[PDB]
């Protein structure tokens, strides 16, 4: 049963790192990163806390530090999750006027072709203390 290369698992944006002790959350209408090449319909998705698979020879540790990555709705590791679905490590965000449809046309990033774009939030967004974009 032939198998092709796995679908790209990288977020288009840099990490939102939890450098403090606050739990990640956003007010309703906030959280979606800036993407000038996306429509109002596309402004919806989730932050997913990065999980550990196979990075640890001497460590069996990686970076104890929590890192959260944004994925548009219907894309990434939780592509099959509907908006609002409750899961530890998933935070849902949506701008006003967003459409509840998969953003397959944006999809995910392939690191071998494109670099991550710096995660930027609109001016005056309420971000919890200790969270910083990388
Ligand atoms: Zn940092
Ligand atoms: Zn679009």
């Amino acid at each position: 049963r032939p198998q092709g290369l796995p679908n790209n698992t990288a977020s288009w944006f840099t990490a939102l790192t939890q450098h403090g002790k606050e739990d990640l959350k956003f007010p309703r209408g906030q959280g979606v990163p800036i993407n000038t090449n996306s429509s109002p319909d596309d402004q919806i998705g989730y932050y997913r806390r990065a999980t550990r698979r196979i990075r640890g020879g001497d460590g069996k540790m990686k970076d104890l530090i929590p890192r959260w990555y944004f994925y548009y709705l219907g894309t990434g590791p939780e592509a099959g999750l509907p908006y609002g679905a409750n899961k530890d490590g998933i935070i849902w965000v949506a701008t006003e006027g967003a459409l509840n449809t998969p953003k397959d046309h944006i999809g995910t990033r392939n690191p071998a072709n494109n670099a991550a774009i710096v995660l930027q939030l609109p001016q005056g967004t309420t971000l919890p203390k200790g969270f910083y974009a990388e």
